[PDB]
């Protein structure tokens, strides 16, 4: 099936998902000098006070924390968005080395990892239907650099040994995603896509300028995950990032400076 290897990785995805060569694919390189400051963009409103995390899962590509999104508990609005977007899950992409792992790049710089908080537009009723709409999803992207530890990440890191292989899940309640955010909500935004199959062109990307710092030990724990299922040949889950795709006819807007 699709993956990140030589034989099934990003360069092969277009054969099953022809939109891979589409006009609004993600991620992209954010050229900070070319991004246009838009004084009409609003501050992003991240309202995560009543978030209800449920479960953490290794899906063979990444790991994801899923949330109760059956009410307006953890929502994103404002910024470039019209309407209200409910948090459904977050996941990460990361490298085999600290100098790679992010999907977006900033002036061609790669970060060690990228956190994606995936939200869906409530006007479409459910995340599946939202993913079929051009304004269906909003993904808040946060870069991770290696330096000091991020305390709010540790609860995630410490459960990963229990979901080592594809298809493993664990209960993961009372996790507060506010502990994964940087101080500033200054961002770049552009219209794009899922960065994994099926690569739907349904995402308003909101990429925060300020990275979070995580420790080497934290990111080392991500790299102990396996792409393979229990009792198949071991392939460490590393380098689960799609490279930057052509910007084509898009402008990246900045909320700042
Ligand atoms: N992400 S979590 O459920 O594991 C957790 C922590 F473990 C944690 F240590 C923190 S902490 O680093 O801020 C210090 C003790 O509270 C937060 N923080 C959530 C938060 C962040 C900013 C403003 C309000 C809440 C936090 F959410
Ligand atoms: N990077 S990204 O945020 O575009 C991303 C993924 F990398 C990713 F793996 C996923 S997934 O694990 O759910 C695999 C499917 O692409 C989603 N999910 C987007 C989504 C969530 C709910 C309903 C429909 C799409 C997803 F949005
Ligand atoms: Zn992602």
């Amino acid at each position: 099936h699709w993956g990140y290897g030589k034989h099934n990785g990003p360069e092969h995805w277009h054969k099953d998902f022809p939109i891979a060569k589409g006009e609004r694919q993600s991620p992209v390189d954010i050229d900070t000098h070319t991004a246009k400051y838009d004084p009409s963009l609003k501050p992003l409103s991240v309202s995560y006070d009543q978030a209800t995390s449920l479960r953490i899962l290794n899906n063979g590509h990444s790991f994801k924390v899923e949330f109760d999104d059956s009410q307006d508990k953890a929502v994103l609005k404002g910024g470039p968005l019209d309407g209200t977007y409910r948090l459904t899950q977050f996941h990460f992409h990361w490298g085999s080395l600290d100098g790679q792992g992010s999907e977006h790049t900033v002036d061609k710089k790669k970060y060690a990892a990228e956190l994606h908080l995936v939200h869906w537009n409530t006007k479409y009723g459910d995340a599946g239907k939202a993913s079929q709409q051009p304004d269906g999803l909003a993904v808040l992207g946060i870069f991770l650099k290696v330096g000091s530890a991020k305390p709010g990440l540790q609860k995630v890191v410490d459960v990963l040994d229990s979901i080592k292989t594809k298809g493993k899940s664990a209960d993961f309640t009372n996790f507060d995603p506010r502990g994964l955010l940087p101080e500033s909500l200054d961002y770049w935004t552009y219209p794009g896509s899922l960065t994994t199959p099926p690569l739907n062109e349904c995402v308003t990307w909101i990429v925060l300028k300020e990275p979070i710092s995580v420790s080497s030990e934290q990111v080392l724990k991500f790299r102990k995950l396996n792409f393979n299922g229990e009792g198949e040949p071991e392939e460490l889950m590393v380098d689960n990032w799609r490279p930057a795709q052509p910007l084509k006819n898009r402008q990246i807007k900045a909320s700042f400076k």
